[PDB]
């Protein structure tokens, strides 16, 4: 595990992971306080798989609830009410068991943390931030969704339940926090919950402050229409904005470019994503993924969220696609565990490495062909990938010798390696 930061210090960690995102929507609800027991129990099997790093879900116990209808969620961790370990993942003695499970067979953690809010109106809580001291967002006037004098970012739903994150007292509270993860539960980093709530700056002082030279990646969901019409994100594309994000957090994020293309676009398309930026600064930082616990679907309850969900018949196409190319790709607990995706996944991972591709490898698009055809030069081999494509054989866009790495959905994935 090489460990260092990019070029433009942002954190990296050596720009050769391959996470696991550990969780579904509806675990809660599926294995109610069991979850942690679940990842002592199949830490071995991730190692095996592949992962060099496992995205935990939030570690601050969540007792929320909400109905909306048919809707119904609540315990996930977006809503903590404090920062004790016994939630409905399982207890804080699970929960260091798995961390040291995970650590111990060469899986590095990463905590989701939510900076944005808490769980203001839960009534047995740990943590009580008393109103009209600058705490909470609501402290100032808040006009609408737009920065206010008591938080420099966008608001959650209706703006009430808004830490000020750069209240001295609120800073210093998380920064411990992140601090107690290191030192207690094996963080190895962190994932920062809707980024687009306080500043970036912010992200970068507490890695600084905490875990300097841990892995970071930023969840920004923010598309273009969704900035004042003065603002140049107004205008920009979504690889332009998340890179923005990139550049002052000073860690990787969440390639929702490459998402929106994967949604929006033909497969010949999905070249646009930041991943795919001819600019090794601009690629590097790019954190791929096919589906999230808010994108995609999950076993149990109302099929869990499916926001912006990846339809199947392009699923192998898009793992094909985020394994074997540059950024560091994020693989779904679903179609990994659930699904039955984990063989071709498996098969993935180990062409990924064999060639040597990471976060800054180069990568050429070919444009005779129809599908997406790719040459990925990997530090030992080169691959040429080839999505739904007329293309006959590797040889007709790169030089050397290749040999069929892979073959699957009747030709419509095919991966070859020099
Ligand atoms: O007190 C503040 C607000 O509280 C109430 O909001 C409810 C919402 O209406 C519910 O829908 C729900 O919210 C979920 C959200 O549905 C879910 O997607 C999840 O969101 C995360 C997301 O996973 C994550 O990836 C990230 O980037 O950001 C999101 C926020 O952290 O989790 C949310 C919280 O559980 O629950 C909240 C609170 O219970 C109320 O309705 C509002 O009026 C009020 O302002
Ligand atoms: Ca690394
Ligand atoms: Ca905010």
């Amino acid at each position: 595990d090489q460990a260092g930061k990019s070029p433009n210090a942002v954190r990296y960690h050596g720009g050769d992971e391959i996470i696991l995102q550990g969780f579904h929507w509806n675990v809660v609800r599926e294995a109610p306080n069991d979850w942690y027991n679940i990842l002592r129990q199949q830490a071995a099997t991730i190692a095996a798989d592949g992962f060099s790093a496992i995205w935990m879900p939030v570690p601050w116990r969540d007792f929320s609830s909400w109905s909306d209808g048919s809707k119904s969620g609540g315990g996930e961790g977006y809503f903590w009410h404090d920062f004790n370990k016994n939630g409905r993942y399982g207890s804080d003695a699970q929960l260091r068991q798995a961390a040291s499970a995970l650590g111990g067979a060469g899986v590095k953690v990463l905590y989701d943390v939510v900076p944005n809010h808490m769980n203001r109106g839960y009534p047995d809580k740990e943590i009580n931030l008393p109103a009209g001291q600058g705490f909470w967002r609501n402290d100032c006037a808040d006009p609408g969704n737009y920065p206010n004098d008591c938080d420099d970012g966008d608001r959650f739903i209706g703006g009430d339940a808004d830490l000020n994150t750069g209240h001295p007292q609120v800073y210093g509270m998380f920064r411990d926090e992140f601090t107690n993860l290191r030192s207690q539960y094996g963080a190895g980093g962190f994932r920062f919950d809707f980024v687009r709530g306080y500043a970036p700056e912010r992200v970068n002082s507490w890695m600084t402050d905490s875990a300097d030279n841990s892995f970071c990646v930023g969840g920004l969901w923010k598309g273009p229409s969704e900035y004042p019409n003065w603002d140049w994100r107004n205008t920009a594309s979504w690889q332009q904005i998340i890179k923005d994000w990139s550049d002052r957090a000073k860690c990787p994020v969440f390639d929702f470019a490459l998402k929106e293309r994967m949604q929006n676009g033909s497969i010949a398309d999905w070249k646009h994503g930041l991943n795919g930026n001819p600019d090794p600064r601009w690629r590097e930082v790019a954190v791929t993924f096919v589906d999230n616990h808010d994108t995609g679907y999950s076993p149990g309850q109302n099929g869990g969220q499916h926001h912006w969900a990846l339809q199947d018949g392009l699923i192998r196409q898009a793992y094909a696609y985020i394994l074997t190319s540059p950024g560091t790709p994020v693989v779904y607990w679903d179609h990994m565990y659930d699904w039955g995706y984990g063989d071709f996944i498996r098969q993935l991972i180990q062409v990924r490495r064999a060639a040597g591709v990471r976060a800054d490898s180069a990568i050429s698009f070919h444009s005779g062909y129809s599908g997406l055809v790719a040459t990925v030069s990997g530090s030992q081999q080169t691959l040429v990938v080839a999505l739904n494509s007329d293309l006959g054989n590797p040889g007709q866009v790169a030089s050397g010798s290749f040999s069929e790495a892979v073959n699957a959905s009747n030709g419509q994935v095919r991966v070859w390696r020099s």
